[PDB]
């Protein structure tokens, strides 16, 4: 899933570099990864950010649980009675 | 956004049609789908506008173009500016 918002650039600046939420300016047409598992792209007239995280939505919710691993921007899906055991996932969404 | 499911076995879609692997096809429903040897993936082609004047303006889907326009309720031929899209 992605959002797209206007690129206002930085008023006062002599260029339309996109500013991110943490105060970094980015070159027109550049991509960066954020600190919350997103990939963002700076364009002339817009900024888009898309999640890198695929969320598992189809699996045995009785016997299995999903656990988010921030550092790898992903989920694992594992047995409740023993999270060292992996379950099968029939549907992911991103 | 997209869903990803196992290809249990070319590949077959919900509507029975078979597709050559590594192929893309567009559905009846403004989705683009791909069959990989291992999995099936479908994503929407539609950007949904969500940031706009909702008292004065409305969004109207155009299915054939898989796109929205956002226009004035009092005159749907006049466009309103949008500050955010989501896909």
């Amino acid at each position: 899933s992605c959002y797209f918002i206007p690129n206002e650039g930085v008023p006062g600046d002599s260029t339309r570099k996109c500013m991110d939420l943490k105060g970094n300016k980015h070159p027109i047409n550049s991509e960066w990864q954020t600190d919350n598992c997103e990939t963002c792209t700076c364009y002339e007239t817009e900024i888009s950010c898309c999640t890198l995280v695929s969320t598992p939505v189809g699996y045995d919710k009785d016997n299995c649980q999903r656990i988010f691993k921030k550092e790898d921007c992903k989920y694992i899906v594992v047995e409740k009675k023993d999270p060292k055991k992996t379950c099968s996932v029939s549907e992911w969404i991103i």
